[PDB]
């Protein structure tokens, strides 16, 4: 009833490669809130702005017991470089095969250049302590976004 998106059961057990060389899974986050923000490319203006905005709010996400994960299909090394340069204190998922992206249906098509072009659409989701996707933002506008996600999380966590 409260889910806005249904994920395949296997999604929760996908090994997610993180910046720093470890893996996580969504099921491993059971018992706490998780913010998952998908972005199209490491180290670009919009995606850097978004990451820095989430980073600045970590203490507020901590207050709510929540963890954050950023996701793109860039490599672990790209992610390590992005995290180190920007000072991010949360992990980035290297979803190189787009398995996590497809589960959340963030790979979108656009008819451009006389082609059918597929790419990551900037999107964010709130995953409850029991693994339900309870809020989604798609075609995300970076300005104000992390603030809006925090506000929604606080409203839900009650
Ligand atoms: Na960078
Ligand atoms: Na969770």
């Amino acid at each position: 009833t409260d889910a806005v998106l249904e994920l395949p059961a296997a999604t929760f057990d996908l090994p997610l490669s993180l910046s720093g060389g470890t893996q996580t899974t969504l099921r491993a986050h059971a018992g706490h809130w998780l913010v998952i923000y998908f972005y199209p490319k490491d180290s670009t203006p919009g995606c850097t702005t978004e990451g820095l905005d989430f980073n600045a709010l970590l203490p507020e996400f901590d207050k709510a017991g929540a963890k954050i994960l950023g996701v793109s299909r860039d490599s672990v090394k790209s992610h390590d470089n992005f995290c180190a340069k920007q000072g991010f204190a949360f992990p980035l998922v290297s979803d190189g095969d787009e398995a996590l992206c497809r589960a959340f249906d963030v790979i979108k098509e656009k008819n451009m250049y006389g082609k059918q072009v597929l790419g990551i659409e900037r999107s964010t989701f709130l995953l409850s302590p029991e693994g339900q996707v309870v809020q989604a933002w798609r075609k995300v506008k970076v300005a104000g976004h992390a603030d809006a996600v925090l506000a929604a999380l606080k409203a839900h966590a009650k």
